[PDB]
């Protein structure tokens, strides 16, 4: 990538300029150390002048004349060397300022762009999107960031020790203070921003259920944090508790529940360079409340460690993605809508768990399609026709062009609070019910194209009207949540177009969809013309004989 080629090129130039100032600070220390030896030679002349002055002025003229000439020329050398020493100091501080300003630009490319890109990619992965990918390139860049910032911090601290050994008043003191303020900002932003969650806890979290999380410190190895790995503490915080924690109005260490097995020491893995805390056996013992399915929480991960020096301790805190705590698993369906809306429509740099009330229809389409393919585990997602059917259902409109629904808005209540115009359910309750019946039993049938699904009673009437007798299609029931209805054509004296009574998961548990279809002889061709046995025969149950009937070896 061109962006990735630029980041690596900038690290190579930051590596060079850190060595340029390293070689200059060694020269500066040598110039100062040599200057100090010559200043003591200046003191030796005065000691020799007083030792000669006590004696008579006979042969004293010869010795005290050459000494005067020596003293005068040494004092001129010292006066020019002091200017050189000040010049080198200003030039070193100028180079340090130049490398730290380039460093700030590189730190902002990786921490405010590339890391945000990854965190967002991980947030959508909670909704069924593409995997966020490994933290390997981000760790190899943060290690280089820690390597360069620490080298420059050590160089400026050696430079200050030279200044305290031989102080020269001037602009250097303000430059050194300005450079010191810059490295503490770069060190805090790097440290506080690289304590991240690699593996998020389940966003629909049930009480008394084991769960896992993984927290990584990207600058672990390169800042000697792994010398004595810190203890990380998982604590469940509410939405209001997270607003105050981030707006510094935390006051006391607040919490809204108990997490069993919440203390974990970080583990350094050699031949990877990763410092991570794997919480594998966490469990939510209790939860504090004040609907349940709309109530958001977060897993707060706190740690405290000293970087390099003993007197440089950071208190890191990272918030997990919003978590909805359910108590009976029946609430899993309504909680999923809160998580889906949050993951999909969260704005960057937001106040804890602030989502938009209204969203545009194509935005909701992207989220629904993403979740759908992930639940039914199929590459066959929602086609342009499937999306039009959902818009027709949601907005109560008869338009068959997706472009017409582009500028329409869907509020959160229109999605999962208000029931559909003439129904006892919400749009999400219907869509999620379709995903629930497809995922529970019909994952292969959906992938095979056997279930048309997103077609209404009148649309299916007009698809089959002029087809041969026995043509049928599987459709989603409008009256029964999570129901599949067969629509078939068969010329008869009363009606020619029919709709069979819907089946739900309970029915499918007693007899599979294929077994049910195989019994009905008036179902001959699956729409538009594929013979029934070609589509479903692989799924028919072979009648196995029993041992109680008297069969020693398995028989069909």
């Amino acid at each position: 990538s061109q962006k990735h080629l630029q980041i690596n090129q900038t690290f190579e130039e930051l590596r060079l300029v850190t060595q340029d100032t390293e070689n200059e600070l060694k020269k500066l220390q040598q110039t100062q150390e040599y200057f100090i030896i010559q200043y003591q030679e200046s003191l030796r002349i005065q000691a020799q002048f007083a030792q000669l002055a006590q004696l008579s002025p006979q042969e004293r003229l010869s010795r005290e004349t050459a000494l005067q000439q020596k003293q005068v020329s040494l004092e001129a050398w010292l006066q020019r060397e002091a200017q050189t020493l000040q010049q080198y100091r200003v030039e070193l501080a100028e180079k340090h300022q130049k490398t730290l300003q380039l460093l700030r630009k590189q730190q902002t490319i990786i921490l405010d762009d590339e890391l945000i890109q990854w965190k967002r990619r991980q947030q959508l992965a909670g909704n069924g999107g593409p995997p966020e990918g490994s933290l390997d390139v981000l760790q190899s860049w943060c290690e280089k960031l820690a390597e360069i910032i620490w080298q420059n911090r050590q160089q400026i601290r050696r430079a200050e020790h030279l200044c305290q050994q031989l102080p020269i008043p001037g602009p250097v003191e303000e430059m050194l203070a300005e450079v010191n303020a810059t490295i503490t900002d770069i060190i805090s932003a790097l440290v506080t921003s690289t304590f991240i969650i690699e593996k998020q806890p389940p966003q629909v979290l049930k009480t008394q259920t084991k769960f896992a999380a993984t927290v990584r410190l990207l600058v672990g190895g390169k800042l000697n944090v792994h010398m004595n790995p810190p203890q990380v503490k998982a604590t469940i915080i509410s939405e209001q508790q997270a607003k105050s924690l981030l707006k510094n109005e935390n006051t006391r260490n607040e919490c809204s529940g108990e997490i069993l097995n919440n203390c974990c020491v970080m583990e350094y893995h050699q031949a990877t360079g990763t410092l991570s805390a794997h919480f594998r056996n966490m469990s939510l013992k209790r939860i504090k409340r004040a609907s349940v399915t709309e109530e958001k929480f977060t897993v707060l991960f706190e740690s405290q460690f000293s970087v390099g020096s003993n007197e440089l301790v950071f208190q890191v805190k990272t918030l997990s993605l919003p978590v909805v705590v359910i108590v009976h698993g029946s609430q899993d369906h309504n909680a999923t809508a809160t998580v889906l809306w949050d993951n999909a429509f969260a704005e960057p740099g937001r106040v804890p768990f602030a989502v938009p009330d209204k969203v545009l229809w194509p935005q909701l389409c992207e989220a629904l399609n993403m979740k759908f393919k992930a639940e039914v585990q199929s590459n066959r997602g929602l086609t342009k026709e499937n999306l039009v059917f959902l818009a027709q259902k949601l907005f109560n409109n008869s338009s068959s062009h997706l472009e017409d629904y582009s500028g329409l808005s869907v509020s959160w209540s229109q999605f999962n609070r208000e029931n559909l115009p003439g129904w006892n359910y919400t749009f999400w309750q219907w869509f999620d019910g379709v995903m629930e019946v497809l995922k529970k039993h019909h994952k292969p049938h959906w992938n095979d194209g056997a279930i048309l699904g997103f077609v209404n009673k009148q649309q299916a009437h007009d698809l089959l009207i002029n087809k041969p007798d026995g043509t049928f299609l599987l459709r989603f029931s409008d009256s029964e949540i999570g129901g599949i209805t067969i629509a078939w054509k068969f010329d008869s004296p009363e009606r020619n177009l029919w709709n069979l009574k819907p089946f739900t998961t309970r029915d499918f548990s007693i007899r599979s969809l294929a077994d049910r279809l195989g019994d009905l002889s008036y179902l001959i061709y699956v729409f538009p013309d594929r013979p029934k046995d070609e589509v479903f025969s692989k799924y028919y149950t072979p009648v196995l004989a029993k041992a109680v009937d008297g069969y020693v070896k398995p028989q069909i």
